[PDB]
C-alpha cells in the first residue's frame, strides 16, 4: 500500500465497535485506536486525564472536547507510520473538524444497531482491564465466567454499563455524535451497515475494507 489508510468506526454505544475493530486488525493491516482503552489505560496510570475523565465517564457524559482532541491527536502522531482504525474519536463536530485539519479520513464505517438491541447487550458485557478483551455472557463468552482466559483474573463490568448510564450514553450520542455521522455523509466517506448481529454484518464489512486495505497473513 503506498498510501497509509486512515479509518473510522463509528456507532451508538454497544453497536459493535470495538468488537468490530478486533476482528478488523486481526484480518486487516491497520492499527487499532480505541479511545475508550486509552481513557481507561489513563484511568488506571492516574493521569491528570485520566482523572478528570472518570467523572465525565461515570455519569455517561462526553470529555470535553480540547482534552480528547488533544490526547487523540499526540496518540496519532505515533502512529504516521501504521495505517489506523480509530474507534471511539470522533464522537463532537469540533473533535471531526480537527481530525480534519490533521489527516484526510478515507473511510467512515458506521454499524447502525437498535437501541434496544445495544441496551442489552451492554447489560451482559463483561471486560479483562489490562487487556481491554470484551466478552459477553450470550455472544462472546468466556471458558469460565467472570474469569479472563488467559490472565485468569478477574473480568469486570464497565461502571458506565450501568441501564441508568446506558440511556445517557445513548442521548448523548444522538443529540452530539449523529451530527458527526452527517458531517461525514456530506464529505462522500460514511459507510453504513444496519444490522441486529455482528455476525450478519461482518461479512459485509469485510468484503468492503477488501477494497480499501491490504489483508493481514
Ligand atoms: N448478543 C450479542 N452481543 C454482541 C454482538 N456483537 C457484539 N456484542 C457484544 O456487545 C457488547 C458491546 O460490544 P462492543 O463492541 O464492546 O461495543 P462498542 O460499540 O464499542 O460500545 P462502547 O465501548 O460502549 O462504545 P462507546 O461509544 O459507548 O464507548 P467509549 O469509547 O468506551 O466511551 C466511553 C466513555 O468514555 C468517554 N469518551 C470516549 N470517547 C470520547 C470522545 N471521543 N470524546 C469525549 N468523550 C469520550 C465518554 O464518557 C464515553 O461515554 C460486547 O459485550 C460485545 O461482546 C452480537 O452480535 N450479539
Ligand atoms: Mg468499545
Amino acid at each position: 500500500s503506498a498510501r497509509l489508510l486512515r479509518a473510522v468506526i463509528m456507532g451508538a454505544p454497544g453497536s459493535g465497535k470495538g468488537t468490530v475493530s478486533s476482528r478488523i486488525t486481526t484480518h486487516f493491516e491497520l492499527k487499532h485506536l480505541s479511545s475508550g482503552d486509552l481513557l481507561r489505560d489513563n484511568m488506571l496510570r492516574g493521569t491528570e486525564i485520566g482523572v478528570l475523565a472518570k467523572a465525565f465517564i461515570d455519569q455517561g457524559k462526553l470529555i470535553p472536547d480540547d482534552v480528547m482532541t488533544r490526547l487523540a491527536l499526540h496518540e496519532l502522531k505515533n502512529l504516521t507510520q501504521y495505517s489506523w482504525l480509530l474507534d471511539g474519536f470522533p464522537r463532537t463536530l469540533p473533535q471531526a473538524e480537527a481530525l480534519d485539519r490533521a489527516y484526510q479520513i478515507d473511510t467512515v464505517i458506521n454499524l447502525n444497531v437498535p437501541f434496544e438491541v445495544i441496551k442489552q447487550r451492554l447489560t451482559a458485557r463483561w471486560i479483562h482491564p489490562a487487556s481491554g478483551r470484551v466478552y459477553n455472557i450470550e455472544f462472546n463468552p468466556p471458558k469460565t465466567v467472570g474469569i479472563d482466559d488467559l490472565t485468569g483474573e478477574p473480568l469486570i463490568q464497565r461502571e458506565d454499563d450501568k441501564p441508568e448510564t446506558v440511556i445517557k450514553r445513548l442521548k448523548a450520542y444522538e443529540d452530539q455524535t449523529k451530527p458527526v455521522l452527517e458531517y461525514y455523509q456530506k464529505k462522500g466517506v460514511l459507510e453504513t451497515f444496519s444490522g441486529t448481529e455482528t455476525n450478519k454484518i461482518w461479512p459485509y464489512v469485510y468484503a468492503f475494507l477488501q477494497t480499501k486495505v491490504p489483508q493481514r497473513s
